[PDB]
DNA sequence: CATTAGA
DNA sequence: TCTAATG
């Protein structure tokens, strides 16, 4: 956590640049496992030897390793710290639509920076179109503040429509979270369940509501269970306008949300702790269910939920609130 | 890890 | 169809 903190996040660094600047699949994956098993060992490492008797250390990384250790650094690193091109696709990946593929082939193409980027808009698709359009407020994090006034425009139309929804805004911000990256609309009807073959309307409708009145500004993408998009609150008497906003709702069964809803709640940690206590218990979760666990090794048959209570009886374990979902 | 775009 | 990008 601390104790052999540089070798981790040395490593990483090395794996995330193969990934991204090279195609080296396997090398980052390489750098991975090594970056993590490193991450456990409970001493200090001294040496690539000592480094070197874990699993996935090899020669390869631990000469890695004494470098960093006898040397405050590592030239390999501190090269693609400086390789323009590299640093390149670092950066046209921030934007919202380009991931390493494209930040690659742009590069090869000349374009590397933003006004490149801008100068050929043509060269860009929709989703990298807007992406480009809101770099900055999708850089941008949001005062729990909007979060509030978000929410509430959001739950007025949702009700609006059919007063039969239910629609829960879930992630840190449900959290408590004194800032949030985007918004979360988890969402359901009853009329929509498992089997229940969709009605993709139901998702249409809200999208359609919250456009209509304007939070809903543009499409990333829509589909009929999960909608992809840009929102921004309307702005005041003047003066004073608002970033634009990621959002996200998604279509749910009311047979699965609760699961859903605890799941996309958090924390990583939470649900992971609270998961794996779910397996001493007799249970299994996963982001839909929750199904107790048979002796033969494993088992099926999803247990009903009505409430994230449901959930939590179930693994007789004590309600947290999501305040303190924290871990 | 599943959904959406797109080509 | 596959491939990429988000989450
Ligand atoms: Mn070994
Ligand atoms: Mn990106
Ligand atoms: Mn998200």
């Amino acid at each position: 956590e601390t104790l052999n903190g540089g070798i981790t996040d040395m490593l990483t660094e090395l794996a995330n640049f193969e990934k991204n600047v090279s195609q080296a699949i396997h090398k980052y994956n390489a750098y991975r496992k090594a970056a993590s098993v490193i991450a456990k060992y409970p001493h200090k490492i001294k040496s690539g030897a000592e480094a070197k008797k874990l699993p996935g250390v090899g020669t390869k990384i631990a000469e890695k390793i004494d470098e960093f250790l006898a040397t405050g650094k590592l030239r390999k690193l501190e090269k693609i710290r400086q390789d323009d091109t590299s640093s390149s696709i670092n950066f046209l990946t921030r934007v919202s639509g380009i991931g390493p593929s494209a930040a690659r082939k742009f590069v090869d193409e000349g374009i590397k920076t933003l006004e490149d980027l801008r100068k050929n808009e043509d060269k860009l698709n929709h989703h990298q179109r807007i992406g480009l359009k809101y770099f900055g407020d999708f850089e941008k994090r949001i005062p729990r503040e909007e979060m509030l006034q978000m929410q509430d425009i959001v739950l007025n139309e949702v009700k609006k429509v059919d007063s039969e929804y239910i629609a829960t805004v879930c992630g840190s911000f449900r959290r408590g979270a004194e800032s949030s990256g985007d918004m979360d609309v988890l969402l359901t009807h009853p009329s929509f369940t498992s089997e229940s073959t969709k009605q993709p309307k139901l998702l249409h409708q809200v999208v359609e509501q919250l456009q209509k009145v304007h939070f809903i500004t543009d499409t990333l993408s829509k589909g009929e269970t999960k909608f992809m998009g840009v929102c921004q609150l309307p702005s005041k008497n003047d003066e004073k306008e608002y970033p634009h906003r990621r959002i996200d709702i998604r279509l749910i069964p009311k047979d699965q949300y609760y699961c859903g809803v605890l799941y996309f709640t958090g924390s990583d940690i939470f649900n992971k702790n609270m998961r794996a206590h779910a397996l001493e218990k007799g249970f299994t979760i996963n982001e839909y269910t929750i199904r107790p666990l048979g002796v033969t090794g494993v088992a099926g048959e999803p247990l009903p939920v009505d409430s994230e209570k449901d959930i939590f009886d179930y693994i007789q374990w004590k309600y947290r609130e999501p305040k303190d979902r924290s871990e």
